[PDB]
């Protein structure tokens, strides 16, 4: 399953600054005479000039055929750089973009949606199910409500990968699952809680996948103390699928601190922007690598001021995990729709009388799941 990497308008394969190799996009392209331009501005925050300043233009539909096995899942990512453009203003461009009969983009500012979140670009990137066909269709479609519309792009990829998704627990509900192995994905939000940004060099799975640090997504008015375990500190994977997060996410985490008293006045509570009217996926990961022992560190989650682990049941790592330095994750689903916010919470619980009162994430990922064949939301407003 090697990766397909497209840079979109380039003329010659070039490698980025991450030492990912990246194609020109001509070959997959099915439709003819559309127009490739670079950007006529480099903002200094690109971090590569690869795939960002080569564009295609499409004021027509336009058409990819990417090949595929369609018995695999595959991550497809869209690479946009919101500039000036054979002269167009940035600002007309509306469109969608279909992944075979899956929405993923309508009606899309790339432009608008980067001054919302004060970025220079941007990237997409989705979680496709086994489709039972040879080809991945990429359809562009200028909206057809701006008469000025014009669709851009500027880089495509598409990475096989393994399932990594299964079932998730239903934040309502006391003991009610769901199954989520054959779902179609819009990645939210990927942090690496309390270290360090990974690049997708270090990713595990040869996924590319970048995993930020989660420090601008806190709003509670602490920010808990960091956890590090040391680089040669062995994390035991066991039979979770290493591709799942990179060693590096579980050897790092974010806890409340050592003064049990502040600890249970509070919750450690990061906030999330999301589109509404939509079920999300949040897979928190864990890993203890401080205590060794059962019943020392257990806590309650709420997502959405709702209990997701609590009551007689709150989280306890080494409860779910049976060792010191083993990774896990739990997946919870929330149904979202004043409707734009999601909120993730801990606090220690009380219940049976746990050595300490602390509370712990290592890593986070929030996951868009799709609803009739629809993964679009509206453009973010900006303030």
């Amino acid at each position: 399953g090697q990766d397909i990497s497209l840079s979109c308008g380039a003329s010659e394969p070039a490698v980025d600054q991450d030492k990912k190799k990246w194609e020109p996009d001509t070959k997959f392209l099915k439709t003819p005479n559309t127009v490739h331009a670079p950007a006529t501005y480099q903002d200094p925050s690109l971090l590569s000039t690869v795939p960002y300043m080569t564009s295609r233009i499409f004021t027509a539909p336009a058409t990819y055929e990417i090949p595929v096995k369609g018995d695999k899942r595959h991550m497809l990512r869209l690479h946009f750089y919101p500039s000036t453009y054979t002269g167009l203003n940035i600002l007309d461009s509306y469109f969608s973009v279909a992944a075979n009969d899956l929405t993923l983009l309508s009606n899309f500012s790339a432009a608008i949606t980067c001054q919302a979140l004060t970025q220079a670009y941007l990237v997409r990137e989705y979680s496709l199910a086994p489709s039972e066909k040879d080809v991945l269709s990429i359809i562009f479609t200028p909206s057809d409500k701006h008469p000025k519309a014009f669709a851009f792009i500027n880089g495509i990829e598409v990475i096989p990968m393994p399932e990594l998704f299964d079932t998730a627990s239903l934040v309502g509900f006391s003991d009610q699952t769901s199954d989520t192995k054959t779902a179609n994905l819009q990645t939210m939000f990927r942090l690496n809680v309390g270290g360090q940004d990974i690049p997708g060099s270090q990713d595990s799975g040869g996924l590319t996948r970048t995993w930020y640090n989660d420090a601008p997504y806190i709003f509670s008015a602490g920010l808990g103390v960091t956890l590090q375990a040391s680089n040669n500190f062995r994390i035991d994977y066991q039979k979770m699928p290493v591709s799942t997060a990179p060693a590096d996410v579980y050897k790092t985490a974010r806890s409340q601190g050592p003064n049990g008293d502040i600890n249970m006045k509070s919750n450690l509570t990061w906030m999330f922007q999301v589109d509404t009217n939509f079920t999300y996926i949040m897979r928190l990961h864990f890993c203890e690598f401080q205590l060794a022992k059962i019943n020392q560190k257990v806590f309650n989650i709420f997502i959405n001021n709702r209990t997701a682990q609590g009551d007689t049941n709150p989280a306890d790592i080494l409860g779910w995990t049976g060792g010191k330095g083993i990774p896990t994750y739990k997946d919870y689903a929330i149904y979202v729709d004043g409707g734009e916010e999601i909120s993730l919470q801990m606090t220690p619980s009380t219940f049976g009388q746990p050595e300490y009162y602390d509370s712990q994430l290592n890593g986070l990922e929030i996951f868009k799941i799709d609803t009739m064949k629809n993964l679009a939301g509206p453009n973010p407003k900006p303030s």
